[PDB]
């Protein structure tokens, strides 16, 4: 429970991209009106009102609500800042809103599925011409050699060198233990993991139409690379950026190549590493999906072909 | 599953205790034979095997068992270490053993109750006088500031000095959710956590008589100390050490001031911090037991008294 909430505030990428974020957009939040779509511990609704706002609805739907109400109180700012508790699908707001500003992004952008309801809420609540926070999100995916991956495999064909027995066995069962299932893994790579330039997959203007049923079907793309060099290709990491508007605009990024944040990256393993070299030409396509039980659980179809292999397919869910 | 072996073989105290244990015991082991109880892997009875045992039976009842005999293969021992699974207390051995080495220890030492297992092999498989490694556990308790503790909880408090929201509130809720359960919580302090001089309140030699019946009834001991300086009390830490018989023995140590192990130390917080000063008094009784549904699972009976405090007691079970 409250792991995940420290996670947050502790993450300062996540919290000050949100605060300036926020703050960029004073001229179009002072003297207005803001729904903050599931507001937990309540701090971007402050960040909100400390923008300016006249008026701020704070709606979460977990147990949480309790403590941002508390938050609003510590702040002064119980007069225009106001927890409402239940989903925003069916929470009544004496008034439609100038801005909607929401963390609806999970692991892999859109593990727990939370984006249907902001965009619900912008539906319902949201004035015509107004403003969401983020207004938009990128996927981007990348070829990995996973040096941690690579070692906790390698380091088994190792033990003789360090304790005097044989263990290489191992290497094969754990790679078939870590690499052989079909589950989404959420793990923080570095650059030094990335194995081809990073690939924009797919851009998500969260305000346009038929948004909705583009997650219902699946949100993806193709991508194609080459890789920098000799090494295990171990799979595939997703990762995405979302973009507050301006006027140079905010972007909040998870990429590996940027500083870590709570939300890591999401890698898609093959079932056993694939040596590469220099200019070995990758493609695929990527698509993210609802789990067909719980479309609330991510799922990612990948495809793709490596060098000259023939094209495969391996289709995750989220662990 | 190969989570825990990885963590196992990267842990070079560990290892290093057991191999050097082992091989410490080379006068005791040259022509004999050794029982491995819970043999995992296999690297145990491996290196019983190099330091000198005729025969090794490496009992293991979990799946992993079929890359033990692998890993014997590997290292060209098949002759004369015998991977059997299966439980020990149905095993069947073609003779009865001069030694028994087995890596029994839990989490808080009797997490799992697998020191049960390795009392029945001894009764029923080690010949009169026949030697066990380790030989013997002790159990120790400090009183703990947990300085990532107190970081976490007051970190709410410094949002205002952060980020300019006032999220004090979140301490208390904070302080509910981390410390007012009644888990045991596995993670790994150093010296700088340790508030008191470490007590042993325990010490297992595990071949006395009885101990089975010790392990059902519960195992520990009071305790005094007197707290080093001024700090938040959180709770206690748990942990021990085995010894290896010798001529100087062999300690593998789990203590926060000694190099950290997969084992960690099992800490058992307080509902709240208590504030104490240096010299305060704290005393108490620590009592490893079963589980009532599940010998298996740890439970630890803690009394503590500290300062004029009246004596307070919180029954904890493993996370
Ligand atoms: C890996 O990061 C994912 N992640 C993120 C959060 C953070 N959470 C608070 C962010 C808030 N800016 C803050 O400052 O606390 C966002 C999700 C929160 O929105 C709530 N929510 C969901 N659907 C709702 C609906 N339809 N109506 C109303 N509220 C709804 C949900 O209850 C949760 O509290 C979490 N808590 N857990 C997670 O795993
Ligand atoms: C926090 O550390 C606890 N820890 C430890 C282990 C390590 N494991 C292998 C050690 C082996 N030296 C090696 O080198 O791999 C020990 C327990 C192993 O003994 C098996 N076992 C238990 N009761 C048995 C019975 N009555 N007869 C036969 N085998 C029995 C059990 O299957 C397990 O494999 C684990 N695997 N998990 C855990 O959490």
């Amino acid at each position: 429970d409250v792991s995940v909430h420290e996670e947050m505030i502790a993450d300062q990428v996540r919290t000050e991209a949100y605060r300036l974020g926020i703050l960029k957009n004073w001229a179009a939040l002072r003297g207005k009106t803001v729904l903050d779509v599931g507001a937990g511990t309540g701090i971007l609704s402050i960040f909100c009102a400390q923008a300016g706002a006249r008026r701020v609805y704070a709606v979460e739907a977990s147990a949480i609500w309790q403590q941002a109400r508390e938050v609003v109180r510590l702040n002064g700012l119980e007069d225009r800042v106001h927890v409402l508790p239940g989903p925003v699908e069916t929470v009544e707001l004496p008034e439609r809103v100038d801005a909607i500003v929401s963390e609806w992004m999970g692991y892999g952008l859109l593990h727990e599925s939370m984006l249907s309801s902001v965009l619900h809420a912008r539906t319902k609540w949201l004035k015509e011409g107004g403003l969401l926070l983020p207004a938009s999100a990128e996927l981007f995916v990348a070829p990995i050699s996973d040096q941690m991956l690579e070692w906790r495999l390698g380091f088994w064909s190792q033990v003789k060198q360090h304790y005097g027995v044989d263990m290489s066995c191992m290497e094969s069962f754990a790679t078939r233990c870590l690499m052989g299932h079909s589950e989404i893994v959420v793990q923080d790579l570095s650059g030094e993991d990335v194995l081809a330039r990073p690939q924009r997959f797919a851009q998500l203007e969260l305000a346009r139409a038929g948004l909705e049923q583009e997650l219902e079907a699946g949100v993806g793309g193709r991508f194609r690379c080459s890789c920098y060099g000799s090494a295990p290709l171990h799979g595939f990491a997703v990762w995405f950026q979302v973009t507050f508007p301006g006027e140079k605009p905010l972007v909040l990024s998870t990429s590996p190549l940027h500083p870590a944040t709570h939300w890591k990256q999401a890698l898609l393993y093959l079932n056993e590493p694939v040596p590469v070299e220099q200019d070995t030409d990758i493609s695929g396509e990527i698509t993210l999906l609802p789990s067909p039980d719980n479309p609330r659980r991510l799922r990612i179809l990948l495809r793709y072909k490596v060098g000259d292999h023939e094209e495969k397919t391996k289709d995750f869910a989220m662990e």
